[PDB]
């Protein structure tokens, strides 16, 4: 149908009783109002900030708004108390409303010491608001003892946005708001909160994960739980686990390098929550984040149509900044998305004809040419659509300088189709590795991927070390092999945990696995520490890998942190030699994430 995206600022920072919002909750009542929670910050900051969780209502559908309620009151005399980061979370069934969120006195989440004891002010404790009138009024409980069954997990708070009443399984009608704990160990780990009696009894499951943090769960087409969880360790992506028992349990933990995230909140719910089981409106999912690895922006809706195995569809709603956000399916069909663009709190409004999606995930593989060449690669589309789409097109979104043609057969319900992409890539262009776009465009809706194009680049996986000078293996993972591991955030490091490790210069050189005609290396520094930089450099290479030929090329890097060329003349060689003369402000260190080689394969 017709498309429809808008948005309306609920909060902004300086307005409205409070210098800064944050921190975004949003619901449907039973009787359709929209809720919108959210924190008041009077200094700016998080728990063990005195903070008040906020509420705005709209009866018309998310068109106009109330005034601000508080549902919980922070106080700024003493005793000092903070109310933050609230989780909404609706019975459908008894039509009770629940608003999670911490309950601070002296220590926020890092800071947050062992015990239960809500008189204890070093606790952070897990606080649950209750409403039994659509919003209107809250009577408040700490939760903290009921939720702690292991003494040694001295912090937690619900993660901020909404959570769930599963509909299906032995477990239907159970309440499920996630959490972030810190255990004795210091790690953080995921654990889901839940009640089976509407409420009135909340317990904790068992743990999961290390390096997680704020996490969301939905219910799957087959009543499984699925968690996507922020990860503290940074990866750039989100992480995963599911559970067979109604959340209780999780197995393992993995990166879902689908996701980019830069380490931040996000959403992800039913499309379709009414459906019934094993239905395919019940494998859709809407995940809502900020795409960028780098930063908070790029707020990013994507749609899996298969319990989020794939994520074919995408678009940007925030291309600038955007922080956390929450998505809740409106009884008119559409979705409210409550965000942060930095301003404070801001709602938006959309259909799935504004997402412009077609469930049909497609792949098409990473390949590796020289320049001067042309390629074909196959293309499998997976339609989950239901539908035929006749005429499919494919467009390709790569350099300009490039021949980038595709094609792909007609789309039949529940059927794999074929398709192809050519790529030509003139001679001359520039050694690396390119990301291409991949655009199926239909009637129905348009889906994508990518694939990375290797243009004159050897192959990572065919190289060893043939030797390196100096590697710490002790007190990180510095092994030379980073290099060639094709991660830019695994790194080589010469040895610095022994006072006698050596000094610059530095030297790594890799096994070509065969002789290979080769011009140049590509050298990319450390990309999370500033002073194991290579500055003056020298490039050897050889045949035997003991009769070095060179200088064949030498200069000084910069602390660019984007790979760097050095040139030589087209040479022969099975090994390749950097001389590590310097470092860019005189440390003792080198360390590099990774080294290219330019060359025919
Ligand atoms: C309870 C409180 O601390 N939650 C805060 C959360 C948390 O500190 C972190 O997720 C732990 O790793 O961080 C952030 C954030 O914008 O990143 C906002 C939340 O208000
Ligand atoms: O002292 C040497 C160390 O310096 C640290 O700050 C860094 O995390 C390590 O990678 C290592 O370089
Ligand atoms: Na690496």
């Amino acid at each position: 149908g017709e498309p429809l995206y808008t948005e309306q600022d609920l909060a902004v920072n300086g307005r409205e009783g409070f210098p800064n919002y944050r921190i975004p909750a949003l619901t449907v009542t039973p009787d359709g109002d929209l809720l919108a929670s959210y924190d008041g910050r009077p200094t700016g900051i998080g728990a063990p900030g005195p903070n008040s969780i906020l509420q705005r209502r709209s009866t018309d559908g998310g068109r106009t708004w109330g005034e601000q309620q508080v549902v919980s009151a922070g106080q700024t005399t003493a005793p000092i108390k903070g109310f933050s980061d609230p989780s909404y979370l609706v019975d459908r069934e008894t039509g009770t409303i629940f608003n999670f969120h911490v309950y601070s006195q002296r220590q926020g989440f890092a800071g947050s010491r062992p015990g239960t004891d809500p008189a204890d002010p070093n606790v952070l404790h897990a606080n649950v608001a209750t409403s039994t009138d659509g919003g209107l009024t809250w009577s408040h409980r700490t939760i903290t003892a009921d939720i702690t069954p292991d003494p040694g997990w001295r912090s937690r708070f619900a993660a901020s946005g909404e959570g769930i009443q599963l509909r299906y399984g032995p477990h239907a009608g159970r309440l499920i708001q996630q959490y972030t704990i810190i255990n004795a160990a210091g790690a953080f780990q995921a654990v889901s909160v839940y009640s089976d009696d509407h409420g009135r009894t909340w317990r904790a499951g068992e743990a999961v994960g290390v390096g997680m943090d704020e996490n969301k769960t939905v219910e799957l087409s087959d009543g499984r739980v699925l968690l996507n969880s922020r990860d503290s360790a940074r990866s750039g992506y989100r992480k995963v686990a599911v559970s067979t028992d109604g959340g209780h349990s999780y197995g393992p933990v993995t990166i879902d390098r689908d996701l980019p995230d830069p380490t931040n909140n996000a959403s992800i719910i039913r499309a379709f929550p009414d459906a019934p089981a094993g239905s395919a409106r019940a494998k859709v999912l809407l995940f809502s984040n900020a795409a960028s690895q780098t930063s908070r922006s790029q707020g990013t809706i994507r749609m899996s149509c298969d319990d989020g195995q794939t994520w074919p569809v995408s678009k940007v709603f925030q291309p600038g900044s955007m922080s956390y956000s929450t998505l809740t399916a409106l009884p008119d069909g559409t979705y409210g998305l409550l965000y942060e663009p930095g301003t404070g709190i801001r709602y938006a409004n959309f259909n799935l004809a504004w997402l412009g999606g077609i469930c049909a995930p497609f792949t098409i593989p990473d390949v590796a040419l020289e320049p001067g060449q042309q390629v074909t690669v196959p293309v499998a589309v997976t339609n989950q659509s239901g539908i035929a789409v006749p005429k499919p097109s494919l467009q390709l979104d790569a350099s300009p300088d490039w021949q980038v043609q595709g094609s792909v057969e007609p789309l039949m319900p529940g059927r794999q189709a074929k398709g192809q992409v050519t790529i030509t890539v003139p001679a001359g262009t520039t050694p690396g590795r390119y990301r291409v776009g991949a655009t199926l465009r239909t009637s129905a809706g348009n889906a994508s991927t990518t694939f990375t194009v290797t243009v004159g680049l050897l192959d990572q996986a065919r190289m060893s070390i043939a030797d390196v000078d100096s590697e710490e293996t002790a007190r990180e993972d510095g092994r030379a092999s980073n290099v060639i591991d094709g991660n830019p955030s695994t790194f080589w490091h010469t040895e610095w945990s022994r006072a006698d490790a050596p000094g610059y210069p530095h030297r790594i050189s890799l096994d070509l696995g065969g002789t290979h005609t080769i011009s140049g290396l590509q050298y990319t520094r450390r990309q999370n520490s500033a002073n194991e930089q290579v500055a003056d450099y020298e490039i050897y290479t050889s045949l035997n890998g003991t009769t070095w030929d060179g200088p064949v090329a030498s200069g000084r890097f910069t602390t660019s942190l984007a790979p760097q060329r050095a040139v030589f003349p087209a040479r022969d060689a099975r090994y390749i030699r950097l001389v590590a003369l310097s470092e860019q402000t005189g440390h003792k260190y080198a360390a590099v994430a990774e080294l290219e080689v330019e060359g025919q394969r």
